[PDB]
This record gives C-alpha cells, structure tokens and sequence, in this order.
DNA sequence: TTTTTTTTTTTTTTTTTTTTTTTTTTTTTTTTTTTTTTTTTTTTTTTTTTTTTTTTTTTTTTTTTTTTTTTTTTTTTTTTTTTTTTTTTTTTTTTTTTTTTTTTTTTTTTTTTTTTTT
C-alpha cells in the first residue's frame, strides 16, 4: 500500500528502498525499520517467492 | 559558664581473597617419501599346425598291512549361571525457518589539550 501511494509503478523509474521503508515506518508499520526491509528483501528476491 | 559522656570516620596497615600474567602436554597441520595408473616400443615372449619316438595304462595273477573288529574309560561336549560387550528405543539439546524486541563497533580529516618519556 505504501509503494502504491508513493507511485512505485513497475513502469515507473525505481525509488530508493530507505524512501519505501521510511514511508511505511512513519505512516502505517508502527513497528521500526530493519524489519520492513527484510520483508521487502524477501519479496524482491526471486528464489524465496 | 565550665566541665563530662558517647558516637563515628579517619591516622589507617595487615590478612584474606580475587584477578591477571604465565608456559607442559596431546591434538593439528605442511612437508617429503613411498604406493598406484596410463602410454611407446621393444626385443622378446608366446599362440597355433605337422612329425616323431616315447613311457605309462591296461589283458592276468600274487600277497600283506591297512581294513575288519569289540570294548574300557577316558574327556571333550553340553548344560546352567553369570559377566562383558554390542546394538537399538528413548531422551535431551541445538539449529533453521520469518516477523518482532533490543543493542554494539573500526577508520579519515584538523586543532587543541593532557600524559608519558628523553
């Protein structure tokens, strides 16, 4: 939801992940950053998905 | 106004314990030295027809010393018991997975001050 409502669009040029994880920390996750980006490792990595 | 009782932290330095620097012994690790395997070719060894004079087996008969034989008494064999080792259920502990809570370090660059050595 976060990189949808910053406009992380697949077509779209790319956005630094600290960008993201901030976003996210300081609007919706209550839970602090260094582990929103292991999620977000996790999603991008093509051998876990 | 002078004089009298009591209380504790310091002059403490010494005894006990703890912490921190040390170096003998069995378990790793790099080196040299000896067991394995594949090619060349090479004189050398070795596979296969022909002839040949040989020397051991099969007609026949003989005996004697190993094959018959029965029996006493041993002694290896088997029984029970218990100990030692092997092997497998059982339990315990530890590690990895993905979202969470927490933290911790090493260096550049300049300029000024402490803090030891000569």
């Amino acid at each position: 939801y976060a990189m949808n409502v910053l406009g992380n669009d697949w077509n779209k040029a790319y956005k630094k992940s600290a960008r993201v994880v901030g976003d996210v920390i300081g609007k919706y996750h209550p839970h602090g950053d260094s582990a929103v980006y292991d999620t977000i490792v996790r999603m991008a990595q093509p051998f876990s998905l």
